[PDB]
C-alpha cells in the first residue's frame, strides 16, 4: 500500500496530486527544468522523498535523458518542462520517442485555462503541435482528473506499442486545492478492445509447419523482441535458424553468436543481407520493415514466405503482405512456438545445417573489415578495442552518423537494453543525455557515450549536469573533424563536393576544433586525447579506470566510409563495399 | 533583372530552382545545417556566390540567429534544415518568431512524396506540428510549384503581420528536373483581401480631436513601430505627450528623452505605470496589450480613453475595447495625425507641462535604482557602464531572465533593431544565437549579447559559429549562478524555497561553476572574468577593444531582484520596490 | 461594395460578438457588449441631458421621407392575375399584422418581407444566413408549438415546399392550425431572376412543372394536403382573393393555399452582387 503524505480526506495543491501521482506509477526519477508554468510542480516535488530530479542544462537534454532512462531499462521516461519556450523544447524528444517506440512521459505546465488561446505570455498550444508526434496526449482541464489522466498516460506509454504521451497542466489547476480519487477508472475503451489477445495454437503451429517446410529460414528480429532475450534464445537452440537483426534489434540475440548474422540493412553485413535475399522463409519478429533494411520492397526476400509477428495490427502487411501474421505479443509466441518445437521435435527432426554452411561462407567471404593506415586510429579498431576492455557488459548511447554505424557494427551486445541509439528519427546529440538517462537508472553500470564531434557538440551543454549529478559517464568520443555520413553521401553521391561539412576552423584547418577537452574542463571532467592507434588502449583503459565521469577524445580519419553500404532503395546487388576518400 | 545562373529554358533541379526562387528575393545570408532531405539543396547553395551560408552546431541557433538577421535588420530571416530532428529542432524558434512578431522562412527538406505517410526514415509531419506556431506554411507538392511558394512565403512572412513561414520541400522535388515560371502570379485572394488600406482623415482627425481634448496623454508604444521612429518622433515634438514603450517598443523613442517615461509593464518604472495608471487618453500604437503590461485589464488605464491603431484587426478590441480604433500601418496614421497637428497647430496650441510636471514629479519619486555592496558588482551597474562606453551604439541581443530586465532597463537604445530580445515566448539560450544573426546583418557595428549562466550554457555550441565565422561578437555574461529570474519568484511567492534553481556544483559551491571561460578557450575565443566592481571599467573596456569574439564572465551576487515589479495579475497598487535575498 | 457603404458616415458599431467589431466595416466607435444594456443606458443620459441636447432631424427626415415617395415599394398587376406581393399585403390586412410569418428562399421569401408590417421581433421566422430552401414548413411547425394561440402561416415557394412537404403528415397528425399560403409560380423564382438579369434569361433547369404539359400546374399541391387529411383550395383570381385567403384563416385546423402567380415577376428594388446605391435596378421582368 502506498503511504501518501497527506490524510485521505486532506486537501492538497492540485500540484501535489500530480506528484503524488507519480510515486503512485512507481516514479523514482524525472528530468525536471524549472519554469514560471511548472514551479507549483517542481515545489510539489522537493516535498517528495522518493523521486530524485536530475535537473539537465537544456530541455533537449532532459527529453533524451528520460529516453535513455527509459530505453536502458524497464521503466518509461518521466520528463518535466514549463510552458511554451521549455515545452517546445521537448519536441525533437517525443517524435524520437515516437519512432523508436519508447515509454515516455511528459509533463509541460500550461497557462492558467482562462488565458488558453487568449495567446498569453510563454503560452504555446502544446497539445496541437505534439498531436502527430506522441502516442496520445492531454490537457487537463480539471483538477480533479490528475489522478486519472497521470494512470492512463502511464498505461498507453507503457502497453501495447510503448510510446510518449505528454500531459498539459494548466498553471491555475496545479494550485487548485483538491481531494483526489485514487479510485477511478480508466477512460480507455477503444485502446482496451484493440489490444491484442494471447497467440492461439492454431497460427503458432502453423509456422512451425512452415519452419520444417523451409530450407533456408532467416530469422528477421527487431526491437520488438527487445523483452523476449530469453524466449528468442530458446528458440534459435531449437531451430538453429540464422538471427539477422535491426539496429533497433541489437542485443535481442547476443552477436558473438555462432548463428548471429548481426544486423542487417543498408549497413548490415554482406552476409545477413544475402541470408535474406536467399532465405525462402523469413521470421520477422518484433520489425516494421523499414526502408534502411528492405530498400527496394519488391526485391526483399522476394524469395521467400514472410511469417510476421507484431503487437501493432496496423504495422501487419503495411510494407510487406506477409504469408502468415499474427498480431499478437512476440514473447508469448515465442513460448507458444517453443513447446511445439519441444514436444513434437523428434517428429520434425530440423536440420538447417546446409543453409548455415552456404550462409558461413559468405560470412567468411564478405566479414566486417576495415583498413589502418599508418599509426592512426580506425575509429572501428578503437570501439573493438572497448568492447575488449568493457568485456562487452557495457551500456552504450550513442549519436548519429558513422560513429554510431560502427558502435552498432564493432561492439557485441550480450543484451538488449545495452545499446540505446535514434534509430527511427536519427536526432543528432541524443548520446550524452541518454548516456545521462542510462547511468541514474543503472547506477552500477560502466555507461559509454560513442559520439561524434557533431553530434556532441550539440547538447555539450549536459557535461554540467554529468558533473553537477556526479555521474560516471564515459565519453568515448570518435572525432573525424567532420560530419562523416554526410560528408560520406557526398562522395558517393556528389562528386565529394563539399556541402558544409567541415566542422573544424577554416583559419587552422591542421588544428583540431573544438578543442572537446577544454569543454570538460570548463565542467570539472577529466579528459584525454589519443591520435596514435599506438596508446589508445593504455587511453581507453584510463577512461573506464578513472572513478567517476570521463571524455577521451579519440581522432580519426575523416576519409573512413560506413562499409557495406545499400545505397537508398537500392537491392542486394547494390551492396557497396569498397571507396572513401584517401 | 534578375541575372540567372540557367538559361531561361535550360532545365535545372528543384533544389536550384529554389536557391535561384532566394536570390531573386533578395537573400544574401542563410542559417542552413546539412542533412540526408536537404543535401541537394545545400548543393544547390554551393553554386550560388550571392548567398552566403552560416553553418551554426545546432539547428535552434541557427533558427534562432535568423531571428537575430531578421530583428537587426529589415530583411528576413531565413533559416534551412534537413526533415526529422533537423526540422523538429527549429520548432522552438518558429513560436518564438511568431509571438513576437518577426518576418522569417524556414526551409525544411522532407522525404519523398511518395513516402509522406508511410513513416520513413527521418520523416517527421512537420507541416501538423508547426500549424499553431507558424504564420503558414506550405508542403511543396510539385517542382512548379516552388517559384510561386516562395514569393508567397516571403510576401507572407514580412507583409501585414509579419510571422514565420515553414516550406516543405521533399527531397524527390528537390531532383526533379524543370523550368522555372518567375512569372506566375500568388494565390492570395483572401490575405489580400485582408491588407489594410491607408488611414482615413475621418479617423485621424477623431483622434487629434481627443488630444486637444485631454489633459493627461499617455503614449503607449510597441514593436509594432520599430519600423516609425522617425514619424513618432515628429508627433512627441508635437503633442509633447510622455511615451511610455513595452519590452518589445524599446528604441522606437529615444529612452534617454526628456518625455521619455521609459518601459512600462510588470517590470516597467514607476513612473511608467503611474502615467498609464492616471491617463485620461492612451494612444496604443503597435501594441498588443499583453498580460505582463496590464495586470488586471479592468485597472488598466481605467480612467483613459483608449485609441488604438492597429494593423491586425484581430488585436484590436481583443483584451481592452477602445474608445477609437484604426486598423492599418501606423506609420502612415503617424505621418497623417502630424500633417493636422501641424497645420491646425496654432488653432489646437497644445499644451501638457501640467501633465508632464505630475510625472516628472513620480519620475524623480521612484526613479530606477540598484544598490551595490562592497566591492561586488551590480549587474545593472555593469550595463550601465556597457552604455556609456559604447556611447549608446551597441546592438544588444539578451537571453532570458534577471539579466535580461536589467539589459532592458539601464541601456539607451537609440533606435528600434537595436534591441533583440525573447518577449512573446521568452525562450532561453536566444541570445548567443541572436547576436550571431545580428552581426553578420551588421558587419561592421558593435554586437553584445547580454546572457544569463543559465541562458549562455544553453546553446553555449554557438561559440565554435562565432570563431569559424569570424564574428566581432561581445559576450557580457551577466553571471549570477543561479537561475534569477526564477529564484526571485521563489523569494516573492514560494517562501524563498530552492526548487532547482542552483546551476553551480553542490560539490564546491564556492566555486564558479561552470568556467565559462574554458568554453570560450575550447572554442578560440578570447575571454577574462570580473569580480570586483573597480576593474569593470578596463574589462568591458577591453572587451570593446579587442578585435574579434570576446567573452566577459561578470560575477554578479544573485540575491538582486528585479524592481520595480507588479505581480501577475495584479495592478499599480501592487507595484513592488523593496526586497532580495541578502 | 464595402467602400461604398456609408462612406461618408462614422460609423457606431454595437456587438455582443467582438470577432464581429471591425471585421468588414472600421467603426468610429466600438461597443462589444449587450445591444439591450448600451440603449437603456443611452436612453437615460438622451433623457436626462434631454433639452441640452434638442435634438432635431426633421430636415433629414424629409430629404429621406422625399425619397421614399419618389421610389416607394411597388408591383403591377396584369389583367386579373393575382400578384404574389398583394396577396401577402391581403394577409397582413387580414391578420391585422400579427400573425407569425414562417417562410422558405426565394422571391416569395423577399416579398413576405417587403410586403408584410411586423410588429414585433420572433414574428418573422427566416433563413437568412445560410438561406436553407425547405426551412418554411418545419419552421412553422415549430412556432405553432411554441405558440398553440397563435396564427402560424408559412409563406412557402414552390420550390421551398415540395422540399419536405413530407412534414405535412406531421402538422396532421400533431393537430397543428399551421396555414401555409403558397405562392405558386411554377420556377425556381430568385434563380431564374438571376438569369434574365445576368445570363440572358437563359433556362436553366428552373423550371418546376411538367414539360409533357406545361399549360398544367405541376406537382399538384392539393393532392398533397389531401393526402394527409389536410383541407386545401386553390385561387387564380385576384379576384376572389380574398375570400380565399379568408377560408384559410377561420377554417379551424391546418390549411392550405395554393395561390399561383406570374413567374415572370421579379424582386425590386434590387442592387446586384458586389454593386453600390448606384446599381439599384427598379425595372424589369419576363412579360
Ligand atoms: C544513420 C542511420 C542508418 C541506419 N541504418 C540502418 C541499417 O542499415 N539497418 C537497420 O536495421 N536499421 C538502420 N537504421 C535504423 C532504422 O531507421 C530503423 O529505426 C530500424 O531498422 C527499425 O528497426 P525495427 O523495425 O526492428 O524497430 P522499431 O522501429 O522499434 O519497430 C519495432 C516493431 O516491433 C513491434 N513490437 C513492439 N513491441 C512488441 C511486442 N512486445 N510483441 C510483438 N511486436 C512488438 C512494433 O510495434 C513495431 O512494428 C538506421 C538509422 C540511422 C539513424
Ligand atoms: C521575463 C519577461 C518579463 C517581461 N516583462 C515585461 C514588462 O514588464 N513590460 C513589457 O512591456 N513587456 C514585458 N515582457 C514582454 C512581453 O511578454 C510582451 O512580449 C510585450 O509587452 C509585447 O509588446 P508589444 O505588444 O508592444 O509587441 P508585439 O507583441 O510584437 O506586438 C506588436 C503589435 O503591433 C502590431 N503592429 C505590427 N506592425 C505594425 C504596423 N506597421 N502598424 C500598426 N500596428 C502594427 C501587431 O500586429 C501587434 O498587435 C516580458 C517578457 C519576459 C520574457
Ligand atoms: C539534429 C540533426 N541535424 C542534422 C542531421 C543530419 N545528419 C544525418 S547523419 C549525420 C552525420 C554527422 O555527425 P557526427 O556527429 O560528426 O558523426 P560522424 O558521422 O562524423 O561520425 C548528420 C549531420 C540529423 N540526423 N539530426
Ligand atoms: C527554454 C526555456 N526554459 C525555461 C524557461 C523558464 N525561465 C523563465 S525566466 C528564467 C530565468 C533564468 O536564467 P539565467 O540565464 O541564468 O538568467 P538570470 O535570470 O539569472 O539573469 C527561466 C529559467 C524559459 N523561459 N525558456
Ligand atoms: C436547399 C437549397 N437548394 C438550392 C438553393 C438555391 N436557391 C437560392 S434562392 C432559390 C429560389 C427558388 O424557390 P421557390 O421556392 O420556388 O421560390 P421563388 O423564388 O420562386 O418564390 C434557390 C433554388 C438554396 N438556397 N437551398
Ligand atoms: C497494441 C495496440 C493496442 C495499438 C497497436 N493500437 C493502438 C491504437 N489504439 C487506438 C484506440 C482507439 C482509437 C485509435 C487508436 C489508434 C491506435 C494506433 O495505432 O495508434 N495503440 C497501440 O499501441
Ligand atoms: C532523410 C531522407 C530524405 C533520406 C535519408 N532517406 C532516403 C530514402 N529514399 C528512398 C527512395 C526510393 C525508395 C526507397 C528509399 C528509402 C530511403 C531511406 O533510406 O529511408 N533518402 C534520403 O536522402
Ligand atoms: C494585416 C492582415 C492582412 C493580417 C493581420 N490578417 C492576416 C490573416 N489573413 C487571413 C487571410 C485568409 C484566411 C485567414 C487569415 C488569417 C489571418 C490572421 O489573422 O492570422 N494576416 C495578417 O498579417
Ligand atoms: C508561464 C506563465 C504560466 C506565467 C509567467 N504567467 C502568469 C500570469 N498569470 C495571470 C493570472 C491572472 C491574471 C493575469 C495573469 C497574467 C500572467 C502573465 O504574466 O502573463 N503566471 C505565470 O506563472
Ligand atoms: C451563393 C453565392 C455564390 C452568391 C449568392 N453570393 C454572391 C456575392 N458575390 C460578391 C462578389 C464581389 C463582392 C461582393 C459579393 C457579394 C455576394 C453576396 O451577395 O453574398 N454571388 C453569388 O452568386
Ligand atoms: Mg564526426
Ligand atoms: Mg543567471
Ligand atoms: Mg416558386
Amino acid at each position: 500500500t502506498f503511504i501518501s503524505r497527506f490524510a485521505p480526506d486532506q486537501p492538497r495543491k492540485g500540484a501535489d496530486i500530480l506528484v503524488e501521482a507519480l510515486e503512485r506509477q512507481g516514479v523514482e526519477t524525472v528530468f525536471a527544468y524549472p519554469g514560471g508554468a511548472s514551479m507549483e510542480i517542481h515545489q510539489a516535488l522537493t516535498r517528495s522523498s522518493s523521486i530524485r530530479n536530475v535537473l539537465p542544462r537544456h530541455e533537449q537534454g532532459g527529453v533524451f535523458a528520460a529516453e535513455g532512462y527509459a530505453r536502458s531499462s524497464g521503466k518509461p521516461g518521466i520528463c518535466i518542462a514549463t510552458s511554451g519556450p521549455g515545452a517546445t523544447n521537448l519536441v525533437s524528444g517525443l517524435a524520437d520517442a515516437l519512432l523508436d517506440s519508447v515509454p515516455l512521459v511528459a509533463i509541460t505546465g500550461q497557462v492558467p485555462r482562462r488565458m488558453i488561446g487568449t495567446d498569453a505570455f510563454q503560452e504555446t498550444p502544446i497539445v496541437e503541435v505534439t498531436r502527430s508526434i506522441t502516442k496520445h496526449n492531454y490537457l487537463v482541464m480539471d483538477v480533479e482528473d490528475i489522478p486519472r489522466i497521470i494512470e492512463e498516460a502511464f498505461f498507453l506509454a507503457t502497453s501495447g506499442r510503448p510510446g510518449p504521451v505528454l500531459v498539459d497542466v494548466p498553471k491555475d489547476i496545479q494550485q487548485q486545492l483538491a481531494i483526489p480519487n485514487w479510485e477511478q477508472a480508466m477512460r480507455l475503451p477503444g485502446y482496451m478492445s484493440r489490444m491484442p489477445k494471447p497467440p492461439e495454437d492454431s497460427h503458432l503451429e502453423q509456422i512451425v509447419r512452415l519452419i520444417s517446410e523451409s530450407k533456408k529460414p532467416v530469422l528477421y528480429v527487431g526491437g520488438g523482441c527487445l523483452n523476449s532475450s530469453d524466449e528468442l534464445g530458446r528458440f534459435v537452440e531449437l531451430t538453429g535458424i540464422p538471427v539477422a537483426s535491426t539496429l533497433m534489434g541489437l542485443g535481442s540475440y547476443p552477436c558473438d553468436d555462432e548463428l548471429s548474422l548481426h544486423m542487417l540493412g543498408m549497413h548490415g553485413t554482406v552476409y545477413a543481407n544475402y541470408a535474406v535475399e536467399h532465405s525462402d522463409l523469413l521470421l520477422a519478429f518484433g520489425v516494421r520493415f523499414d526502408d534502411r533494411v528492405t530498400g527496394k520492397l519488391e526485391a526483399f526476400a522476394s524469395r521467400a514466405k514472410i511469417v510476421h509477428i507484431d503487437i501493432d495490427s496496423a504495422e501487419i502487411g503495411k510494407n510487406k503482405t506477409p504469408h502468415v501474421s499474427v498480431c499478437g505479443d512476440v514473447k508469448l509466441a515465442l513460448q507458444g512456438m517453443n513447446k511445439v518445437l519441444e514436444n513434437r521435435a523428434e517428429e520434425l527432426k530440423l536440420d538447417f545445417g546446409v543453409w548455415r554452411n552456404e550462409l558461413n561462407v559468405q560470412k567468411q567471404k564478405f566479414p566486417l573489415s576495415f583498413k589502418t593506415f599508418g599509426e592512426a586510429i580506425p575509429p572501428q579498431y578503437a570501439i573493438k578495442v572497448l568492447d575488449e576492455l568493457t568485456d562487452g557488459k557495457a551500456i552504450i548511447s550513442t549519436g548519429v552518423g558513422q560513429h554510431q554505424m560502427w558502435a552498432a557494427q564493432f561492439y557485441n551486445y550480450k543484451k538488449p537494453r545495452q545499446w540505446l541509439s535514434s534509430g527511427g528519427l536519427g536526432a543528432m546529440g541524443f548520446g550524452l543525455p541518454a548516456a545521462i538517462g542510462a547511468s541514474v537508472a543503472n547506477p552500477d553500470a560502466i555507461v559509454v557515450d560513442i559520439d561524434g564531434d557533431g553530434s556532441f557538440i550539440m547538447n555539450v551543454q549536459e557535461l554540467a549536469t554529468i558533473r553537477v549529478e556526479n555521474l560516471p559517464v564515459k565519453v568515448l568520443l570518435l572525432n573525424n573533424q567532420h560530419l562523416g555520413m554526410v560528408m560520406q553521401w557526398e562522395d558517393r553521391f556528389y562528386k565529394a563536393n563539399r556541402a558544409h561539412t567541415f566542422l573544424g576552423d577554416p583559419a587552422q584547418e591542421d588544428e583540431i576544433f573544438p578543442n572537446m577537452l577544454l569543454f570538460a574542463a570548463a565542467c570539472g571532467i577529466p579528459a584525454a586525447r589519443v591520435t596514435k592507434k599506438a596508446d589508445l588502449r593504455e587511453a581507453i583503459q584510463t577512461m573506464l579506470d578513472t572513478p567517476g565521469p570521463y571524455l577521451l577524445d579519440v581522432i580519426c580519419p575523416h576519409q573512413e566510409h560506413v562499409l557495406p553500404m545499400i545505397p537508398s532503395g537500392g537491392t542486394f546487388n547494390d551492396v557497396i563495399t569498397e571507396g572513401d576518400g584517401r
